């Protein structure tokens, strides 16, 4: 994946509070996270992909190789087992913790980067555009 490379700003978000709630995010965290308009910076150095998220809420960063499981501390402080693959141009990211699972799909659509977050019956869609 490298059509994903760049700096991306959040411009729209749907159902993100519902999603965080379903994931188990406490109210105090949802409040600040929900108002957040993060900048997402994606870069690639060989087989290592780095995704940063910067906002007044929290700075986070993951570095990974496609198809190799890694430990992630999420923005909401979950300790999860993450695996990311590239599937028909789609970056598919699964987080597993406590017998639960959530999926984040990042895809390129026109000049948008579209992020779909799924937890149980809840689907949240977030759109980023180049900074
Ligand atoms: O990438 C996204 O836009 C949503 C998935 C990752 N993510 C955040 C990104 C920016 C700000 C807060 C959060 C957040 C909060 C809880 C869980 C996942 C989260």
């Amino acid at each position: 994946c490298d059509a994903f490379v760049g700096t991306w700003k959040l411009v729209s978000s749907e159902n993100f509070d519902d999603y965080m709630k379903e994931v188990g995010v406490g109210f105090a965290t949802r409040k600040v996270a929900g108002m957040a308009k993060p900048n997402m910076i994606i870069s690639v150095n060989g087989d290592v992909i780095t995704i940063k998220s910067e906002s007044t809420f929290k700075n986070t960063e993951i570095s990974f190789i496609l198809g190799q499981e890694f430990d992630e501390v999420t923005a909401d402080d979950r300790k999860v087992k993450s695996t990311i693959t590239l599937d028909g141009g789609v970056l598919v990211h699964v987080q597993k913790w406590d017998g639960k699972s959530t999926t984040i799909k990042r895809k390129r659509e026109d000049d948008k980067l579209v992020v779909e977050c799924v937890m149980k019956g809840v689907t949240s869609t977030r759109v980023y555009e180049r900074a």
